């Protein structure tokens, strides 16, 4: 079997990405953001607290015939920006762009974090992070990756998040079309749940390439792109008037600069991110302080390929028993 679904960005800035999934019987759509870099399936539901749903399309497992309690089982998961949410837990069946997973775990926010509250277009998440990560007690879940491997034509999906315009999520095939060259695939370690690799180096604009080994993680579920402060502060540099600001949280940068490229290295291959793919637009409405979306990942613990570096690929999750990723361009 395979899938394939059209990811759309929430906002003109490319905030983050949600894909429609059809839950339950008779079918349910809710608009989840599937995230590389975690591995909980959780909607907002009849049973989200009330004053904690604005505008979010909720699933209600009641009206759902294929819907089955998971007795006992509850999660809990809190992000790296800070984000939490948890509930209870159903299985149900759950499509995705035709592939259809029977008995997956659907998580059910009873209480989601204000952030959650407050974005209106965002129904849940969708995780495809390895499934170690998966928060479900007493009893750990598998993701819909997980549970769809064996069916699918090949191990694998792919994600090709656009530019200011929609993309593609596909699931056991690799669509030839989708790319230009080959595709030049790296190693992954899965010891910390994640898609996690090591890039080559990195070059700033039309500058020389600084190959150095930088472990992170590809991240479909992280907006910006989180490397050492070195790398953040040679990228920043060669922008006149960026600074980075205690105060808004990281470097900004003049409105009216045109940003330079980042090229960072996959193997032997180059990722070339486009100076505008950089640009997160104005601090606040009307500022002419601007802000990046390269920055220090000091803070942090790990590197994080988040979108603004995969939306510039098509990217391959390869999960056959040694998992790989693949970068190609496109």
């Amino acid at each position: 079997s395979t899938g394939s679904a059209t990811t759309t960005p929430i906002d003109s800035l490319d905030d983050a990405y949600i894909t429609p999934v059809q839950i339950g019987t008779p079918a349910q759509t809710l608009n989840l953001d599937f995230d590389t870099g975690s591995s909980d399936l959780w909607v907002f539901s009849s049973e989200t607290t009330a004053s904690e749903v604005d505008g979010q399309t909720i699933y209600t497992p009641s009206k759902s015939t294929t819907a089955k309690l998971l007795s006992g089982a509850t999660w809990s998961i809190s992000y790296g920006d800070g984000s939490s949410s948890s509930g209870d837990v159903y299985t149900d069946t759950v499509s995705v762009g035709g592939l259809t997973v029977t008995g997956q775990a659907v998580e059910s926010a009873k209480k989601v974090s204000s952030s959650f509250t407050e974005d209106s277009t965002i129904d849940g998440l969708l995780g495809l992070a390895f499934s170690t990560l998966n928060t479900v007690s007493p009893t750990q879940q598998k993701t819909f990756f997980d549970n769809a491997k064996a069916s699918l034509d090949s191990p694998v999906f792919t994600a090709d998040l656009g530019y200011h315009a929609p993309g593609t999520y596909n699931f056991g095939f690799i669509d030839t079309t989708a790319y230009t060259g080959s595709i030049t695939y790296t190693a992954v370690s899965t010891k910390q749940g994640f898609w996690e690799w090591t890039s080559t180096g990195y070059a700033v604009g039309s500058g020389t390439f600084k190959s150095t080994s930088i472990d992170g993680i590809a991240d479909t579920g992280t907006t910006l792109l989180y490397l050492p402060a070195t790398v953040v502060s040679a990228y920043w540099a060669q922008v006149s008037g960026a600074k980075s600001s205690s105060s808004v949280g990281g470097y900004v940068f003049p409105c009216s600069a045109t940003l330079p490229s980042f090229t960072f290295g996959v193997g032997s291959a180059r990722i070339v991110i486009p100076g505008d793919y950089i640009d997160f637009g104005p601090i606040s409405t009307g500022s002419s302080s601007c802000f990046g979306g390269i920055q220090s990942s000091a803070g942090i613990g790990i590197n994080i390929f988040g979108d603004v570096a995969l939306k510039a690929a098509f990217v391959v999750f390869n999960g056959a028993t040694t998992p790989t990723l693949g970068f190609a361009s496109k």
